[PDB]
C-alpha cells in the first residue's frame, strides 16, 4: 500500500499541533493528501496539500488542553478529473491508533515543542 513521511510538533503552550506532509514512496497516479483532525469523533478541522513530495505545513487548533481525545488522518489520493478521487492510501495517528501512529504520537505528548519526523506504512483506506 505504500508509505508516509509526516512531522508532527504539539506547541502546547498555544495549543497548536502543526503537521508537516512531507512526502509519500512506494505508491501503488496524481497524489495529494487529505488531513482531518478529529475531537473525540467528530472533525473540527480538515487541510489538503496540492496534488510525490509534499513539503506542507498546517497549523491545528486544538480546542482541549491535551491530545488524549485527539486523531490525525492521512489520506492519499490519486486526483482524476471526472470521478471521485480514489484513495491509494490511509494512516491514522492517535491514543488508539494501530502501532505505527500510536507511538509516533505518543512521542508527541511525550516531548512537547519537539518536531518528530517519521515514516508510516499506509493502509487501505
Ligand atoms: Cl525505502
Ligand atoms: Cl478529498
Ligand atoms: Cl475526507
Ligand atoms: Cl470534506
Ligand atoms: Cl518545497
Ligand atoms: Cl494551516
Ligand atoms: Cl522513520
Ligand atoms: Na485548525
Ligand atoms: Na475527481
Amino acid at each position: 500500500r505504500g508509505e508516509l513521511l509526516v512531522s508532527l510538533c504539539y506547541q502546547s503552550t498555544t495549543n497548536t499541533l502543526t503537521v508537516v506532509v512531507l512526502k509519500a514512496r512506494h505508491l501503488p497516479s496524481d497524489p495529494y493528501v487529505k488531513v482531518n483532525l478529529y475531537h473525540a469523533k467528530k472533525r473540527i478541522s480538515k487541510k489538503k496539500t496540492h496534488v510525490a513530495v509534499f513539503n506542507e505545513l498546517f497549523v491545528f487548533d486544538i480546542p482541549c488542553e491535551s491530545l488524549e481525545e485527539i486523531s490525525v488522518e492521512f489520506l492519499v489520493l490519486d486526483s482524476e478529473r471526472g470521478s471521485r478521487n480514489e484513495v491509494i492510501g490511509r494512516l491514522v495517528l492517535g491514543a488508539t491508533a494501530e502501532g505505527s501512529g500510536g507511538g509516533h504520537w505518543k512521542e508527541i505528548c511525550d516531548f512537547p515543542r519537539r518536531q518528530i519526523a517519521k515514516w508510516h506504512m499506509l493502509c487501505d483506506g
